[PDB]
């Protein structure tokens, strides 16, 4: 019933994302287990610190999960792209964590920071979607996301169930924290809310399919604003547009500059905006401020009922603030999606 | 004799650049001296892990750094923009030692970070332009970096004078290891260099007011591309570009997915740099190359603007690869009638 | 109503270790609150280790309560005796946390080691008992015992106050984690009843008094066996006997060697073993079948009810109530302060 | 051979051993040591939380004897177990820990168990064995064989100052990256390298020992030790061979911390509290033995000189005559050491 199977993996997500947590949280009790990774947490805790390493969008869930990590493990947690660490020749040693993110289990930029770390005696952590692929045999321990195959050349349904697997794992990190607790509780009730949410999100893809008729189609490029949690969505959103729209996109980290890319902004330009709850902070307004009063028209994602200003709203259910970046990149994917299809573009 | 502060001060980085070394850097012996810092090498060295935390073009010049820390010391070495760290609630323990950079040691962000790093129990240290400001006083330890004055809006002279510091940081932790002995000697050897090589690259002037002179000039936007050591050369690039041309520009990691300056010196020539060049050359797409002096990174049958520096030690490359962005970037303001 | 201030001090015990978790425990929802350090305590778990420093008994209750610190916590913990540490310069550094724990405060050794300590940037925590003392200002923070002013000359009451303070802080250090919650109810639910327990173990007087006027005051020597939580107590039995009593004795790991002490010992030296649960190894129990073997009559410190040693073979039994095993040294050490002060009274020495 | 008990023999074949154990590691000229058990595994060994050396009887001694100079040479915590308190306390162990154990068998029973302890807790274990492919051998990581040679009678002699030698080239080995180490080093390694010809020197103490040995110091019911610092390790060791071979009870005692008597007074171990415990033995006239270094006049007393080496290789020397007393005063006593 799709056009194509980037469409049918976006729609898939509320399936995927419970899949992803089945059989591993206890939405009752508020208990996450995670059976590849059971006997391996104490040690996994007893590190100097972690290290997040993976590429493309699987980079993304790492900073899309990274102040969560932080916030219940008190654990240093880093996150590199791949290549970049092999680059740098970052050094790595015994007292190290290091987790590997990728869907198809096969990248070699991945695969050669793995070796790497290997070889010097880190403690090897995989969140992999293609079971028994190079970086699931090759890890310590690890998570399979569960999440079935994906054809669509750019990475969906992945990304959402790798944000929750990452999500998972810092729960379960931090499972013996009486202070941690109630964070935990709230994370969970929420996780156990996202599929249905996801459900609803999707049915924005009316209001999305006439803002690209009507707006977004004849454009060279646009430009994503994001802070805190949603920085991250903000580059997998300009991430998705530039591989499967061929338009130009960036991410940018919103209201950081006065004087940057927004006092050089056409009153013209395509501007999303990231205004749910959980990272409306004082920069994300003044940047939306900056692009007002210039006259450009923002897209606003935000929580349903709010008002950010007197543009465009897509309105998303508001989540647990770790857990929002879920709802927020599927408008995203389905923007992408759609400028690519109304350009004649295939995106399987 | 300049029509601008931001020129005088890109002309003066021969002067700052030695200035920021000056009774630090024993170049006949190679030993550095912090006398900021000394007494402090031993604590500072027994932490969890090194935060450095600073805004703008100062968080530029950590990330033009940081390779350098993480090879000298083994110490585990993470980047922070001060905002985006508050944001966060980043978690700070007294097991963290948290390095904070800046020019005025007054910008809002990095003292907020700075104070609650301190609230938290870390120990601080400050690599700071502006003698006893806030970010001075406050951090436990410090390196001025004897820049002098800097009254240009963007930052220019503070970069390599910012960067020269933090590589002085680096060797003084450093410093005690006898398998590092070879490569604190190259390092220290290629500094003392740096001066007189800044003063070559300024002789690239006229060559860049060329380029200033033709349609780069009316432009829209301009992409930068680098990798390895030059990544923050092509992210503070493309800042210069924004702050002061008034032009959109982004610096790209090349290769990992219209003006083009690519950065092409020895010390960052990756696979993935030469086949993002071939892809713009593909495409007949004119690059201007930023390269080592004699090296052709492209053939004669494509057409490319090179804009040619000496040779340096490969983590001091950034500090000369950057000073042709810095009159880029004033000379297309000028061209386009920006009083810089 | 007391001969001698030690006398005074030690039947003090129930009162004293009353009064040292007086505001501190709530024994209803099993919370231990010390003021002194709340507001430290994320820093001092932030380390990569624990050092305790101490001289005489004061070490010795740092021995005694090691394994429930590294139990109930996770992170190493060393204890060393504040003049070794000194002599052997040991590394200290910024990542150190550094526990003092000192009755007067004021002991030279202990006093050195901190400001070496200080100097090196460790964080530093008192245990101290006199308020304001040298050692209770200069540390970063720490705990009051409040055991009350100490006259005798050797510490009673003290050992066991700061015995109990150092439970307190290693429960304090690990009150967020869900696995401990059990053990954490079970300490709390015995600390609880040890002041009562003191109080018990002291009915053990006339006993040990009709002992120490037996032929074991005639001797000159005594030897202690304990293993496991009991080895501080057999340290600590020794240091008082010799400080006190004036007689030889000598703390030994019991079974440890086969053919060492025990196979050298006369049909008559006196050898006091603890055998309370707690403690009682299969090494402890092969030390104890030695010396019967050799027609030994040892002194047995064992739980109520418990048959260590056959009534065939002659031996002296001091039972003790049975508390939970890291808590069992504050019950065990009592009779071993009485049998050295009844020592010192019938030899003449006056223990003031 | 000359000898009256393989006892007698392993003492006095101690330079032999002590050579033969720095033997193909030690570049004297140079100042390099080499170990080549371990050649791999340094860098990882030194990223560490701490080192827990863990161990059994003259094993253990060797560890104390050691610790200081593990610690002052690295800067990274050591602590010292004796293998059946470690298991009995149940210490908890991690990834983070180097665990250190030495053993001359490889074959303890409780030194075994708390290898294999270790090992299922995931920590990293390193082996000072004597006996080549025995159980701890095998079982640890990587490790350093002592190369002592076979060791049969029955009180550890040879393979306590062959451990103690392993023990600083493992110290040295892991401190070999320092420039502010370099001086230390090297007065450590031409030290070592005067131990075996030093240790010849020490066994011409045998005669004036055999005289002691033959005085009412053979019918005493106990003989206290008394040491501080890097001494303290070896009248624990000096107790215990007496205990062991001699049959006699002895004790090691912190000096001064609180009948023959046992002091040591080498240079390296002469602290005031040292001074002190000796003055009150001499006020009510006890008539020590002192060890102390050649020409030092300590304070009627007995003296036994050793040559002064490196404070923290003086332990080698000064472990010798307390081994040929135990040894002769068993003679002396009827028992056969053997
Ligand atoms: C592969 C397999 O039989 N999984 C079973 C396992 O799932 P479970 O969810 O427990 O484990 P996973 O499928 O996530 O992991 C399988 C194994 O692979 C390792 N691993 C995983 C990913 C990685 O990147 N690297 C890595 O080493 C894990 O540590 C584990 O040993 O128990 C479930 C019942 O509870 C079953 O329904 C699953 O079919
Ligand atoms: C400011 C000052 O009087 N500097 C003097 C210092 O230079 P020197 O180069 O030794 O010291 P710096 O100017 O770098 O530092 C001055 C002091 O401020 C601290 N600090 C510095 C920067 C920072 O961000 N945070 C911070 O805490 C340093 O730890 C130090 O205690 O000794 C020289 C003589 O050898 C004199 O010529 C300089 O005039
Ligand atoms: C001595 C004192 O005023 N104690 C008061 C303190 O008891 P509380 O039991 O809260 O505190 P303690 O007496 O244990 O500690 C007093 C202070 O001294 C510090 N410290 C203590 C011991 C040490 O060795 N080193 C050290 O630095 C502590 O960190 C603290 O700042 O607050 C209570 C209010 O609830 C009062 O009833 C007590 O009278
Ligand atoms: C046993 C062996 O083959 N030794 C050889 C080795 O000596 P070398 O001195 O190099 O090595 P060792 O004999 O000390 O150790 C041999 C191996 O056993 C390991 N190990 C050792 C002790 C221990 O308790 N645990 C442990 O795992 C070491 O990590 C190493 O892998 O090379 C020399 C030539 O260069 C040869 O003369 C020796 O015959
Ligand atoms: N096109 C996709 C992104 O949607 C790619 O960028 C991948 O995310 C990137 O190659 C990493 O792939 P991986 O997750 O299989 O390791
Ligand atoms: N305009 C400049 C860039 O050249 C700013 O981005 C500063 O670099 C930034 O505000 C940080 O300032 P600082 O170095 O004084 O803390
Ligand atoms: N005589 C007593 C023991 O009872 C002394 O050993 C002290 O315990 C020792 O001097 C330590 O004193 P302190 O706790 O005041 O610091
Ligand atoms: N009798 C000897 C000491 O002289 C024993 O104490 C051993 O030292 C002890 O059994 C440890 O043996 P090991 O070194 O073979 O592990
Ligand atoms: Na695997
Ligand atoms: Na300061
Ligand atoms: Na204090
Ligand atoms: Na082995």
């Amino acid at each position: 019933p799709y056009k194509h199977f980037m469409q049918k993996e976006i729609f898939e997500q509320p399936d995927s994302a419970f899949n992803t947590m089945r059989g591993r949280i206890d939405f009752e009790n508020c208990v996450v287990t995670l059976g590849g990774l059971k006997s391996w947490l104490s040690t996994i805790r007893r590190c100097r610190r972690i290290i997040m390493i993976a590429c493309g969008t699987s980079y993304h869930s790492c900073l899309a999960t990274r102040s969560i990590f932080e916030e219940l493990t008190e654990i240093p947690v880093s996150v590199e792209l791949a290549s970049d660490f092999l680059d740098r020749r970052s050094p790595v040693f015994r007292d190290d964590t290091c987790v590997f993110v990728s869907q198809s289990g096969e990248t070699a930029d991945s695969i050669l920071a793995l070796q790497y770390c290997l070889e010097r005696g880190a403690l090897t952590v995989g969140i992999v979607n293609s079971v028994g692929s190079s970086m699931s045999r090759q890890t310590h321990c690890g998570v399979h996301i569960n999440a079935g195959p994906e054809i669509g050349v750019a990475s969906t349904k992945a990304y959402t169930s790798q944000y929750i697997a990452l999500v998972m794992f810092a729960l379960s990190l931090s499972n013996d924290s009486i202070s941690r607790k109630g964070r935990h509780e709230e994370i969970i009730k929420g996780l156990q809310k996202i599929p249905e949410q996801i459900k609803q999100v999707l049915k924005l893809e009316n209001k999305i399919k006439d803002l690209c008729n009507s707006s977004l189609n004849d454009q060279k490029s646009l430009l994503l604003l994001g802070r805190g949690y949603q920085f991250a969505t903000a580059l997998e959103g300009a991430l998705k547009i530039k591989e499967i729209s061929y338009m130009h996109s960036e991410g940018v980290l919103a209201g950081e500059l006065k004087h940057g890319i927004l006092a050089l902004v056409d009153e013209d330009l395509p501007i999303i905006a990231f205004a749910t709850r959980d990272s409306l902070f004082p920069k994300v307004m003044s940047a939306i401020e900056q692009v007002t009063a210039r006259d450009g028209r923002p897209i606003v994602i935000c929580n349903e009922g709010d008002a950010i200003i007197s543009h465009t709203t897509l309105e998303v259910p508001e989540t647990v603030d770790c857990l929002q970046g879920l709802l927020n990149v599927i408008p995203l994917q389905l923007i992408s999606y759609w400028l690519a299809v109304n350009r004649g573009i295939d995106v399987d």
